[PDB]
């Protein structure tokens, strides 16, 4: 499996420490999670009820801008990346734009798809049944422009592709989103992730935008109660809240992180709202000397040189890494 | 799609009246919903984490007494079931005791699967790759015993035949339990479930029992943070309180729906716990006039004299369904 953001059971297993007090920097969850809505134990008791999956469908419809598009609830994003092989021609190659998150090529390759790495629309073709891009990008944060993105659809709808645009970390950015664009596009496929935004990954549940017979599709395949009673009604309420005052909160602790990573003398070169990317020539190395300080960080087998970090809930866990950073022992083994 | 037991939102839509005020007894839940165990702020805010998943499956293995095979978590029984198609044999039929929960045959009938719909173990073959009992039944309850279950399974095993046991409604019959026996029989596969018992069904959650390598297998299948932390920190607490009472509790509110039912002159025919099967001639029309009390109770397309009646939370609610009972217009359209 790959190995992603999170693992403090694992870290603190090799390193050390009780997980409570490490500094988890290796996701891209919002780190000060919003205040619970109520749910009523009706909610809790119940099979999740038609009418509690439409007012989360409603809110969603709203709170993404989907031109009247009602977006489906999901278990979270990866149970419908695991769907991707009953949509995409069998037939046909996988565009992935990369390097990104591994779920979509371990999952189609594991279903005995072709996927090609791509990096330019300018590498894009009719072999291509399906092409995937996580915009704003995990890890690298590039942004591609809604005209970049439609562009790629009506060239891939030629030939009957389609284009998956996974809008994950999109929350901040609403004016990247295509989310809109479902019924004019026909072919555009749209994640949309809660846990990320709101700091309650604790839950699972994303939303998928598209037309009607692809989420027909998408719900037929989920089976009856997908998503739980708790999430919906949780997902309802804030996204009907006060979203403005989240972002605000969000951009204020990644301004700490980045004046930490700066201070400290790195290089970051990319990133979005919710986390940063570093190089370093001796990521690995930096990653594990962190885990010694029990900070967890993000490293990728792929990219050696590459460090994602994640934001601190507050001043001084941006002091606590900047600390570690000055302290650290030699960059050798 | 098949239409379930807990539709409130389209009765009522059809038949009028506030959701909150029909009786809703087309279900085989708990009626009286366990109080909620806490759910620290860090089991909402993280994805969830390998110790919080590791705490509910020891949890999980003491409570089905699973002889020491840890149970996996996922979400909710529907879940496992949509993967039976990836774990039965492909070439083979699947023999289902039935008549049952039609999810099973859905499921394996889309994927291209033949289903044989059988009564009795002499009716299996080698040609039947995977043989499903729901254990007890729904709707029926007839209870297998744990030894006619270990005889069906040793003699599929001989042709490489696995058995499927869905034991949803075994919580209050811990003795015909086989989730005991997942290693020593090697071709036993168990389903447990979580709302119904704890009446939390808004949670989707359920538990599956087998050897290491089917485990495995689910767990790659169902992909990372499968199952909400949430559901895992309070099946985990559930689990290691008192279950005794609850049991007790359920077997109140199921003395009171049996005296409603049998002082109203109908027929009981079947059950568990959690629910009644009534036979009556003009079962279909019975089912539309509760509807029209605002009392809500499961028919079966496939056995129009067929009636399930789930529990009341109390005695006010029993005295309500006997009541429509005995003031109910004329049994013809
Ligand atoms: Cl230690
Ligand atoms: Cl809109
Ligand atoms: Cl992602
Ligand atoms: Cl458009
Ligand atoms: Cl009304
Ligand atoms: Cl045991
Ligand atoms: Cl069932
Ligand atoms: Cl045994
Ligand atoms: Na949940």
């Amino acid at each position: 499996p790959i190995v992603h953001g999170g693992g403090i059971t694992e870290a603190a297993a090799r390193y050390g420490g009780r997980p409570e007090d490490w500094l988890d920097l290796s996701t891209g969850i919002n780190p000060c999670p919003v205040a619970l809505p109520a749910v009523p134990e009706r909610a809790w008791h119940r099979l999740p009820d038609r009418q509690t999956v439409d007012d989360a469908r409603s809110a969603a419809a709203d709170y993404y801008r989907t031109n009247g598009v009602l977006p489906l609830p999901v278990p979270g994003t990866q149970s419908v990346i695991q769907l991707l092989p009953r949509l995409a021609p069998a037939n046909r190659h996988v565009a992935i734009f990369g390097p990104t998150y591994g779920e979509y090529a371990r999952v189609l390759e594991a279903a005995g798809f072709a996927v090609d790495r791509v990096a330019d629309a300018d590498a894009l073709t009719a072999e291509h049944g399906l092409v995937i891009v996580v915009n704003p990008n995990n890890p690298t944060g590039r942004a591609l422009a809604p005209a970049e993105l439609l562009a790629i659809a009506a060239r891939q709808k030629a030939s009957g592709g389609l284009l998956l645009v996974d809008e994950a970390f999109g929350d901040l950015e609403p004016q990247l989103s295509v989310a809109g664009h479902a019924s004019g596009q026909g072919n555009l496929i749209v994640f949309r992730s809660f846990g990320k935004f709101f700091g309650l990954a604790g839950l699972r549940l994303g939303f998928v935008v598209a037309t009607e017979p692809v989420l027909a599709s998408f719900a037929d395949w989920l089976g009856p109660w997908a998503v739980s009673g708790p999430a919906l009604t949780i997902s309802k309420a804030l996204m009907q809240g006060d979203t403005k005052a989240i972002a605000a909160g969000i951009l204020e602790r990644r301004a700490g992180l980045d004046a930490a990573l700066d201070g400290a003398g790195l290089n970051r070169i990319g990133g979005t709202g919710l986390f940063v990317l570093v190089e370093h020539p001796r990521a690995a190395l930096l990653q594990e000397r962190l885990c010694e300080a029990h900070i967890l960080t993000r490293k990728f087998d792929y990219a050696p040189t590459w460090l994602r970090v994640g934001l601190a809930p507050d001043a001084a866990g941006d002091r606590r890494l900047a600390d570690a950073l000055a302290r650290m022992e030699l960059l050798e083994h």
